[PDB]
């Protein structure tokens, strides 16, 4: 990709540890229902803050997003809808200034599939926190390795690695998106690579 960086570490899943972001996951997980409650607040399609998301194609299914931050830039209207969400994410420049990233709840409702694909740049970290998640049908796959998401915990995994998403549950899947710079960039290179 145009919007890479070498040599920057290369494994599909991080454990939070291995990200350095303790502070941020600890923050995430701390109040899950707190975001939580405030995506289910502004999910009313009657409402209709949450849009569709086109970031990557699907297969079938439905799958809509609500984004709070978009390259570095938060989105204000947005978050008068999360306001907790809102201020308990500006504590962490690591996600809010990450210009190659985003911030947003990710809706995946029943029979959806979305194509193998890989984001855009390796100079993201993603992180998906559990907020609503089925019982069962809802998983992850990231290079060789599947995973399953988690009420209150957060996944995180390099989103330049070839991923893919299926939910065959009856009922809706909902996570928080959080995207921080990947951990060996330098300040530097947080300050002056452009937006993606
Ligand atoms: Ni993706």
């Amino acid at each position: 990709s145009l919007y890479n960086v070498n040599g920057l570490k290369a494994q599909p899943w991080w454990t939070p540890k291995e990200t350095g972001y303790t502070e941020l996951v600890k923050s995430l997980e701390r109040n899950w229902k707190l975001i939580r409650d405030e995506g289910l607040a502004v999910m009313d399609k009657a409402k209709g803050l949450f849009l569709p998301e086109d970031e990557n194609l699907r297969e079938k299914g439905d799958w809509s997003q609500f984004t709070l931050w978009q390259q570095g830039r938060r989105n204000e209207n947005a978050c008068k809808g999360a306001p907790k969400t809102c201020t308990l994410l500006e504590k962490f420049p690591e996600t809010t200034g990450c210009r190659r990233g985003q911030i947003k709840y990710s809706i995946m409702h029943p029979g959806t599939h979305v194509w193998p694909h890989t984001g855009p740049t390796n100079c993201r970290l993603r992180m998906h926190l559990g907020l609503v998640i089925p019982k069962e049908g809802c998983k992850i796959r990231c290079a060789n390795e599947t995973k399953t998401w988690e009420e209150g915990k957060v996944l995180i995994f390099d989103d330049s690695f070839e991923h893919e998403v299926w939910q065959d549950a009856s009922s809706f899947r909902l996570i928080f998106i959080v995207d921080v710079w990947h951990p060996e960039l330098t300040p530097q290179q947080r300050r002056s690579l452009p937006a993606i």
